[PDB]
C-alpha cells in the first residue's frame, strides 16, 4: 500500500489538473477543485496533501499542508454526485491500486462510489461518481513533495 | 470515542457470555463465539482483544492477545447472517457509544449491519444482523484488562 507522507495528486484523464483547496480558504464547506499547478516545483500549501494510515488496512485520512483542512463529503451525504469540501473533521477513504503502473482510485469504504473530475475546464469541482473498470477520470497519480 | 487499549467484551442481552476465539486455535477461518469466562479474573488470551484507532475518526482494528488473530467477516462477504472468524488480515469496524453506559455497538462502516449474539446457549457463533436501536443482542460492555 501507499507510504504515509506528503504528495501532489494529478488526474489520469487530465494530467494538467492537481487536487486544490479553493483560494487557500480555511472556512467550513470551501470547494475542492481540479486546477493548474500554481508555483514550481510543488505548489503552495493548498496543492500538498498529507496521508495518515490505519495499519494492516487500505483506510486513510487526507489533510492539506496550509491551511490544515481535511478532505470531507459535504454534510456526510454519501450518494452519487455529492460535493468534496475542506473541513475541521475528515471522511475516512480507501486508497486502492488500479494495476502495475502507479495509478489509484480514492473510494468511499463499502459503497461502490469514488472521487471523479467531470471536465478539463480549469476550476471544475470534484464530486462522487459510480465505480467502474474503464473511466480514466476516476484514476489518480501520487508524487512525493521533499518539502523543506 | 473509546480509548485504545486491551478489553474483555461481554453481551448486554446475555451478561454471562464473552467474545471468544474457539479453542485458542491460530488457523485461518476459526469461528468467533459467545462463551462463559474461562479464567479468573480476566480469561486466557483468546478472551482479551486489543483496539488500534485511526485518529479523528471512529474506525478501529480488533486483535486477540494469544494467538494474535484479527476479527474478520468470512470471505469479506458484507451481508445479513455472515460468520465472524479469526484471520491474518482484519475487517475495519466502526465502534460507537449506544444504549447507555460502558455500552457500545460494533458496526460495519457505511452499511446497516452490526455484530450480534442470537442465543444464550454456550458456544453459539457470533454473526452479522440488521441494525435495530431497540435490540440488546447487538449491544456490548467493554472492561479494561486488570494490571496483574
Ligand atoms: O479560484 C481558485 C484559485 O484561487 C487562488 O487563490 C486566489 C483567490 O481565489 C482570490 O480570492 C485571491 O485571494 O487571490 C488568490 C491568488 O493570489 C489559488 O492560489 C489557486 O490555487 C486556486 O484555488
Ligand atoms: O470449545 C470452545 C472452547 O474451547 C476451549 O478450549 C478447549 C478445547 O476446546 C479443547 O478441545 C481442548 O483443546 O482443551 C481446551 C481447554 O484448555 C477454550 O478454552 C474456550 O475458551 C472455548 O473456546
Amino acid at each position: 500500500s501507499i507510504t504515509p507522507g506528503t504528495y501532489n495528486i494529478t488526474n489520469v484523464a487530465y494530467t494538467n489538473r492537481l487536487i486544490d483547496l479553493t483560494g487557500s480558504n480555511p472556512a467550513e464547506n470551501t470547494l475542492i477543485i481540479g486546477h493548474h499547478l500554481n508555483k514550481t516545483p510543488s505548489g503552495y500549501g493548498n496543492q500538498q496533501w498529507t496521508l495518515v494510515q490505519l495499519p494492516h488496512t487500505t483506510i486513510y485520512t487526507m489533510q492539506a499542508v496550509n491551511p490544515q483542512s481535511y478532505v470531507r463529503v459535504r454534510d456526510d451525504n454519501l450518494v452519487d454526485g455529492a460535493a468534496l469540501v475542506g473541513s475541521q473533521q475528515p471522511t475516512p477513504v480507501s486508497i486502492e491500486s488500479a494495476g502495475n503502473s502507479g495509478q489509484f482510485r480514492i473510494k468511499i469504504p463499502n459503497l461502490g462510489l469514488a472521487l471523479t473530475l467531470p471536465s478539463d475546464a480549469n476550476s471544475t469541482p470534484i464530486v462522487l461518481g459510480e465505480v467502474d473498470e474503464t473511466s480514466t477520470n476516476q484514476l489518480w497519480a501520487f508524487e512525493s513533495v521533499s518539502a523543506v
